[PDB]
């Protein structure tokens, strides 16, 4: 589970 | 689980 | 569990 | 468990 | 666990 | 599992 | 597991 | 499991 | 497990 | 487990 807000 | 928010 | 907020 | 605020 | 507040 | 990102 | 980035 | 980054 | 980051 | 950063 991998999840990035940029 | 990896989680960033940049 | 890796959680960073930049 | 890692957790940093930057 | 390892907190890191900067 | 929940996961929401806003 | 719940998850939320605001 | 809760985890929120605000 | 309760993480919070605000 | 409670973790809180603020």
């Amino acid at each position: 589970l991998y999840i990035q807000n940029l």
